[PDB]
C-alpha cells in the first residue's frame, strides 16, 4: 500500500504545505500532498473530458 | 526558486499521478503534484476558516 | 467499537470546543459528525460514480 | 493534552473509514478522521451560526 | 413518548423558539428538526447510493 | 433531560437512523436535527432581519 | 369535509398575517395561509422524501 | 390565539395528509410550518429590502 | 383596502387562471391575479433596472 | 382571442400596476395584468408539483 | 417622438411573434415587442459593463 | 418583411439609446435582439417542454 | 468599415447565423459577437482587478 | 476575407483590446468574439429545441 | 516577443485540431487564448485576492 | 511531433506568464502554458459546441 516519491514542489509551494501542518490541520508533509491529489483526483473524474475521453 | 521533497503517496495516488503524466496534460509527476497544491491553495485561501482565522 | 486516532492537539481543541459549546455531547459524537459529512461527500463524489 | 483520541465510531462507520484505507486515498485510520474533522471545521467555521 | 439528552444550551434553543411564537411546544421544534434531517437523509446522495 | 412527543413515524425513522451505525443513539439523532435547525435559523434572512 | 380550517397560530404568527393584509398584498387572513399551503405543498412534492 | 381560514376541500386534502404520514401532530402545526416558510421567504425577499 | 378592476387577459390565460380555481390552490380568479401580481412585484423589486433607477 | 374579466386587486397592488404603466414599461393595466400571469403560469410549469401531479 | 414604431424583423422573427401571439399568452405583436425590450433593459441595465 | 408596433415613448428611448452607444446600428438591429433573448427564454422554459 | 480574417468555418457560422433569419446580415452577427465579448470584458474580475 | 460594418465605439473596442496586449490583431478580437457567440448558439436551449 | 515551451505532444495534437476546425487561425492564437483563461481565472482567485 | 512551441504572446501576456512563475507556484513558462491549455481543453471538451 505505501509508495514514496520525490518531487520538486518549489519553495513558495513547500512553505504553503509546511503552514498546513504548522497548523495541525494535517498531520505530515505526505498528508497535504496526498489532500491535494485527491482534490485533484475528484476535478479530474468529474470533468467533462474525463467524460468526453470515455465516449 | 527550487526545492525537493520526499512523500508517501501510497500506490494508487501514485497510479493516479503517473496517469495524468501518461496522458501528456502534464509533463512530469512534480507537475502534477503542484497543480494539486495549487488547487488546495486555492481552496484555503477562499475558505471561510481562511476568512475566520484571520478575523 | 473503537479506533485509536491521531487528531494532533488542534484538531482536539477545535473537538473540544465543539463539546463545551454543547452542541455535541461526547468527543466521539463529534466525530461521528464528521464521518458522516465525509462519507456523503464521498458517496455524492463524482470520482464515486466513475468507480462503479 | 493528547494527540491521541479513541472514538467510538460503531461497526458501520469504522466499516466505512477501513473502506476508504482499502482504497488507498488514505494511508491510515487517523488520516480519515482528520479529512472529516477538517469538514465540520470548515463547515463550522462559514456557518451562518459561527458569524 | 420519547426522552432524549440534549444537553441545556440545546434546551435553550428550542424553548427560545417556543419563545419568538413561531412554534407552540418543544416537542413542535424537536419535530421540525426531524423533518429538516429526514428531508435531508432522503436526498442524500448516499441515500441515493444505497436505495437509488 | 427532555421529554418530546415524536410520534411513532418519527420515532421509527430516528430508530431507523440509529439501526444504520451512523449514529449510536436516539438522542444523537434529535441533536443532529436542533443543529440542523440551529444552523438554518441562524442563517435565516428573518434572523438577519431581527438581528443583522 | 370542511373548507373552514380554525388554526391555533399564536399571537405572533398571527401578527406576522394581519400584517401581510395591512400591507395590502393579501386581502385575507385565508389568502395568507393559503399562500404558505401553496409553499409547503410545493416543496412537499419536490422532496426528495417524495421520490 | 386563534385564526378562522377558508382553506378549501383540497388544500385540506394536502394538510390532512401531512397529519396522516405522522411528520405533523396536527392540522395547526402543518399550517404553522407554512406560515414559517412564508416568514423566512417575506423577511428575505428583495422586495422586504426595498420597503425599508 | 379593496379595489376592483376589468382587465383583458385573453382567452388561454383566462382558461390558464380558471383552472388554478379549479384545483383548489386558490380560492377566486382575484386571488390567482394577486398572486401573479405579487410574483411580478418581487421580481420588479430585485430587479437590476429597480436598483438602477434608483441611483 | 379575446376575454375580459373583473378583478379585486386592492389598493397596494393596483398602485404598483398603475405604476408599472406610469413608467412606459407597459401599455394598459391588461398588460401588467398579462405578464404577470405569464410568469405565474411559468412557475406553475416548471414547479414540482406539476410534476407530481402529472404522475 | 414617437410611440409607433416599424421594425425589419424578417419573416422568421415575424413568424416567431405571429406565433405568440397565436398563442393567446400574448394579446398583440406590439406585447411581444415590448416584452423583449423590457428583458433586454433589464439585461443591459445589470450588466457589468452598466456598472 | 416589416411589423408595425406601439412600444411607447419611454421605451423608444430605450432603443434609442443602445443605438447611440453605438453597440448597435439601427433601432430594427436592437428590437431583433430583443426577440432573440425571447426566442431562447420561450424556447428553453418550462412551460415549452409542458406545451409539447 | 472593418476587414477581418475569420477563416471559412466562422464564415459559414455567420451566414448560417443569418440563413437561419434571426440576423439579417453578416454585420449583425459580428456587432452581436463583440457585444457579448464586450459584456465578458467589462464584467471580468480581471476588469475589476485593473479598474475595480 | 470578411468586411463587416461594426461602428467606430466597436472599433474602438476592439483596437482598445489588441492596445491591452492581450490580443495581438483585431481579426483575433473578432474570432474571438464569434466563438462566444458559436458557443452560446450551440448550448441554446433554442439549438437544443430545433436539433435536440 | 515570442515564448519557447515544452508542450508536449498530445497538447500539441489539442492545439492542431483547435487550429484544424477553424476557429483559430495560428497555434499561437490558440495559446494566447488559452493565457487569457488563465489569466482572467487568476486575477479572480480568492488566492489573487489574499496576496492583495 | 514536435513536444516543443515557439508562442507569440506578446509582451504582456509574457509579463503575466513570468509573474504566475516569479510567485513559485509555477516552475517553468511551460508549465504556465500547459495550466491555460488544460484549462481550454477542459472548456473545449465540456462545450456545448462539442456536444
Amino acid at each position: 500500500s505505501s509508495r514514496t516519491m520525490t518531487v520538486d514542489t518549489g519553495e513558495e509551494l513547500r512553505a504553503f504545505v509546511e503552514g498546513l501542518v504548522e497548523s495541525g490541520d494535517y498531520k505530515t508533509n505526505s498528508e497535504v500532498i496526498r489532500d491535494g491529489l485527491r482534490l485533484l483526483q475528484e476535478k479530474t473524474a468529474g470533468s467533462k473530458l474525463a467524460a468526453l475521453r470515455l465516449e
